[PDB]
Parts: C-alpha cells; structure tokens; sequence
C-alpha cells in the first residue's frame, strides 16, 4: 500500500492513482514574483468552534485531529470561496530534518513542517465524500510550521502522540482552539489543486498562508516517532510524509496581498 518509503512513496503513487500526473497536482512551487494580486479576493472569514475537535488518531500517514461536522459550526468562508466549507480534519506533513518538510515551498524555502486544515462545501454537497470528487468541494487552509518558541496548543497534540504511536489507534480529543493557532496574519496565496495523499483527486482550493506559525524542534521531533506500520507488523517510522512539488501547468496561482 501508499506511504513515503522508498518503494511506496510518493514517485510511485502514479503507478496506483495515475492522476498523480494530472494537470491540477499539489503541492507546488510558491514563486512570489510570478503570482497575481487579486483585490477580487477577500479576507478569511474563520469560525472554528474548539468544541468541534473530538478524536485524534494515527492514519498510518499523519496524525489527524477529526472534528464533528455534522452542523456549521466551524466553517471556512471567505478567501477565493463561493459559499461555506465546513471543517473536517487537521493534520501535519514534516520531514527527517528540520531543513525540509513542508509540501508547498516558497521561493525554495521549505519550512519545517505544514498543517492542512482540511473542509468541505457543505453548500453544494451533502456530505465530506461527495464533495471529495468535484472541483469545488473542498478546501484546504495551509500553514507552515518554523522552528521557534514551543507552541502550546501544538503541545496538546504532542503529548497524545505515545497513545497513537501504532497505525489505527485513536483517543479522545477536544477542546483545541485551532482560530487561535493560526498566525497574526491571514495574508494568503491561493490557486487550484489537488489532495496531497492519495486519491490525489483534483478536488481543492488550496489557501497558503504566508506566514509560519512556531513549534520547537522537540516538539516536531516526537511526530517522527508515529509508525506507519498497524499493531502487529514490521515497525517503520513516519520519519517524513511530504510529496514533492507539482508542475503548476499553467495555473495561476493569486495572493490576497501586496
Ligand atoms: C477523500 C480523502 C480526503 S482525506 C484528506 C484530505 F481531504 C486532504 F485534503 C488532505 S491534504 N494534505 O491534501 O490537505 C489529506 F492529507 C487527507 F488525508
């Protein structure tokens, strides 16, 4: 199956999922001198209700934090969107070093680490899986991760990770205040892409934001120590789960800012 091993990882994904190569792939090269301003766009428009958080697991490719969207009330308006994306699912890519291991990279610079927020246009679809399939159906909230001062809610998912170490386990988590995560500024860059996992389906508005929030390196560290590999099987570590860069094709990629 689909990981980030050497015979498993991301060159292969193709061979499973042939969009992989298709024309609308993520993440991609943030090359600042060749973006658009757009004053068509507006600000973020962000309610996320800490109670919406409920379980944290290990996917066997990233931890993620599910929240209850069965109603509105944490919801994603605002940015590039027509109509309101409910919130989903947060996790986290990284790599082996500090160095390298966001999934969107900015002028070269890769950032040491980058969480998804992830949401779906409850609007026009009636549940997470039809959404997942149309080009307007979900919407994803970028943010990167630089190392600096220890973040303390990220610390509230640090110290689950020895109860999640093994693929498929899950506990009970809630009451994080993913509005005050997010860093002063809601500047973005936005453009049209895909899932960066497998089923890669070129189902997003990706929203980027500019600037990094911090987590210390011994913080991000203990991500690295997630298996992703079940109870029971060969362990392997989750040491890094970032695709590369995809060509952009021709899209073009908008700031809200300049
Ligand atoms: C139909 C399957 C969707 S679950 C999912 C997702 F929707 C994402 F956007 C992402 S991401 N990295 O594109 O924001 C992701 F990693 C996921 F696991």
């Amino acid at each position: 199956s689909w990981g980030y091993r050497e015979h498993n990882g991301p060159i292969h994904w193709k061979e499973f999922f042939p969009i992989a190569d298709g024309d609308q792939q993520s993440p991609i090269e943030i090359k600042t001198k060749e973006v658009k301003y757009d004053s068509s766009l507006r600000p973020l428009s962000i309610k996320y209700d800490p109670s919406s958080a409920k379980i944290i697991s290990n996917s066997g490719h990233s931890f993620n934090v599910d929240f209850d969207d069965t109603e509105n009330k944490s919801v994603l308006r605002g940015g590039p969107l027509t109509g309101s994306y409910r919130l989903r699912q947060v996790h986290l890519h990284w790599g082996s070093a500090d160095d390298h291991g966001s999934e969107h990279i900015v002028d070269g610079v890769s950032y040491a680490a980058e969480l998804h927020v992830v949401h779906w246009n409850s609007d026009k679809y009636p549940s997470f899986v039809e959404a997942a399939h149309e080009p307007d159906g979900l919407a994803v909230l970028g943010v990167f991760l630089q190392i600096g001062e220890p973040n303390s809610q990220l610390q509230k998912i640090t110290d689950t990770l020895d109860s999640i170490k093994e693929k498929g386990k899950q506990t009970r988590f809630t009451n994080f205040d993913l509005l005050s995560l997010l860093p002063p500024s809601w500047d973005y860059w936005t453009y049209p892409g895909s899932l960066t996992v497998p089923p890669l389906l070129e189902s997003v508005t990706w929203i980027v934001l500019k600037q990094p929030i911090n987590i210390s390196s011994q913080q991000l560290a203990k991500f690295r120590s997630l298996l992703c590999t079940a109870e029971g099987e060969a362990a392997a570590f989750l040491v890094s789960n970032h695709r590369p860069p995809q060509p952009l094709k021709g899209r073009k990629v908008r700031a809200s800012f300049h």
